[PDB]
């Protein structure tokens, strides 16, 4: 509260590391489904469905130019990628495997980069 705080987290490493994290995603065999944009003219019912389409370029643009206020920002924006992905492929497809295999490589290194 007011004049009341939790003793102070070093954050000065966090846009380093959230940088990091992101290259080992972007260069994983299974990041192919997610290093860019899903195009919206040629990809049938994804403009309509998915409301907020999030890719791995597009996060590394927001990091690279302040727009992550925070490191839970930063993984609600990763999470976000595959979300949509759930959303939009069968689990028993390659790109639904992909999905799924990339949502636990992310949450091992965030865990052990910052839990």
């Amino acid at each position: 509260s007011m004049s009341v705080k939790k003793p102070k987290r070093d954050d000065s490493k966090d846009l380093a590391l959230c940088s990091m994290i992101l290259t080992e995603m972007e260069t994983h065999e299974d990041a192919w489904p997610f290093l860019l944009p899903v195009n919206l003219k040629l990809v049938p019912g994804y403009k309509k469905v998915i409301k907020k389409p999030m890719d791995f370029s597009t996060i590394r643009e927001k990091l690279s130019s302040g727009q992550y206020p925070n490191l839970e920002t930063f993984a609600l924006d990763v999470r976000l990628v595959f979300d949509n992905c759930e959303t939009f492929n069968e689990d028993d497809s390659d790109i639904g495997r992909a999905g799924h295999n990339m949502r636990k490589y992310f949450e091992k290194k965030w865990t052990d980069t910052f839990k």
